[PDB]
């Protein structure tokens, strides 16, 4: 956390990958399959504003959610249950979140791999997969989200 440069968080991100222990949450049409478009910091990252698409029965819905800082770069937001969202890696070209979602029945551990481009290089994917494993998120459950992101750019 001490090494994170939060100035790299804001910007126009695309989601490339997601991974979760409960795969059903992140498959097409799943509640936590969210097509990022933009993140902005509020009050020097005391809150995050996140704008993304959610598909409902094939139709793209533009949403904006605000997450509030708990501690460090761990944020809380309500969206299909209660979430913590932690920025666990960020660079000029790549951002990785770690999310714990609780829906009243299950806890889902997941990550999202965002890029400034449309893909991760093998080095970037290696980092993403290592971050997943460190947090008990199975790489077997990785979904490539950009390949189904037919929502408006």
């Amino acid at each position: 956390p001490a090494e994170i440069d939060p100035s790299k968080i804001p910007g126009e991100w695309r989601i490339i990958y997601a991974a979760a222990d409960n795969k059903d949450k992140i498959v097409e049409g799943g509640p936590l399959r969210n097509y990022y478009r933009r993140i902005e910091c509020i009050n020097d990252c005391e809150s995050l504003s996140i704008t993304f698409y959610l598909k409902d029965q094939g139709t793209c819905l533009l949403l904006t959610e605000v997450a509030k800082r708990q501690e460090g770069y761990v944020y809380v937001l309500e969206f299909y249950g209660t979430n913590t969202l932690e920025v666990i890696h960020v660079s000029e070209n790549m951002l990785v979140t770690y999310v714990e979602n609780y829906d009243g029945e299950r806890i889902t551990k997941m990550t999202e791999g965002l890029a400034k481009g449309t893909s991760f290089t093998p080095e970037e994917l290696e980092k993403y997969q290592q971050l997943n494993s460190e947090r008990g998120v199975p790489n077997e459950n990785i979904e490539n989200l950009i390949k189904t992101d037919n929502c408006p750019p």
